[PDB]
Order: structure tokens, then sequence, then C-alpha cells
């Protein structure tokens, strides 16, 4: 089906936002991250798909698994944690949507060179 790049593309990427409360449990689901279980946490990066891949050319650090292909945006981004909450139980996820502008950590990887794991944000 679709390639790792599309999939990060997929989980991760909402350029067409800079949201509500509704926003995780709406997005969440428009996305399929809850079609065979409540995906426990997620994140959505709202920048441009261009700056984010640009991130493959920055600042390397230590993915949490130990590989050495993740890097570290110089600039913050704007972001949004969709974090599940405790009432939510399948097929009713239910999450907690909460934005904030931190420094994202992306795994990298193919030619050319995107984005294919969130790592993190600090």
């Amino acid at each position: 089906k679709e390639t790792a790049a599309a999939k990060f593309e997929r989980q991760h990427m909402d350029s067409s936002t800079s949201s509500s409360s509704n926003y995780c449990n709406q997005m969440m689901k428009s996305r399929n991250l809850t079609k065979d279980r409540c995906k426990p946490v997620n994140t959505f990066v709202h920048e441009s798909l261009a700056d984010v891949q640009a991130v493959c050319s920055q600042k390397n650090v230590a993915c949490k698994n130990g590989q050495t292909n993740c890097y570290q945006s110089y600039s913050t981004m704007s972001i949004t944690d969709c974090r599940e909450t405790g009432s939510s139980k399948y097929p009713n996820c239910a999450y907690k949507t909460t934005q904030a502008n931190k420094h994202i950590i992306v795994a990298c990887e193919g030619n050319p060179y995107v984005p294919v794991h969130f790592d993190a944000s600090v």
C-alpha cells in the first residue's frame, strides 16, 4: 500500500491547520489511527511539508530506539498532541487535544531522505 514516507504524512502532517478541543477526536479518526485500536498517543505537525522534510538535514540526534538517523528541528514548530482519555473505549476513541510550539525530532530514511517516523517533541 502506502510508502513509509506517505504513512508519516498521513499520521503526522496537518499543514492546513496553523485547533479546537474536538480536533484530535476528528483527526485521529479521519486519518485512520483508530481503525484497529485507539492509538494511545499521536502528534500532528502544523508546518509546511517542505519545512518538515528540511528537518532531515538539521540537527542529528539519537533516536529513542538507539538508531542514529533522527533529526531535531533548529526552530520550534506548531504541533498538536493527541493523548487518549480514560473514558475512551474502542471503537469510540476519545482524545485530549493539546496545542504547543516545540522542536520536533523525526527519523529519516530513503532516497529522497525524508521523514518516516515522529520520534519526539522537545
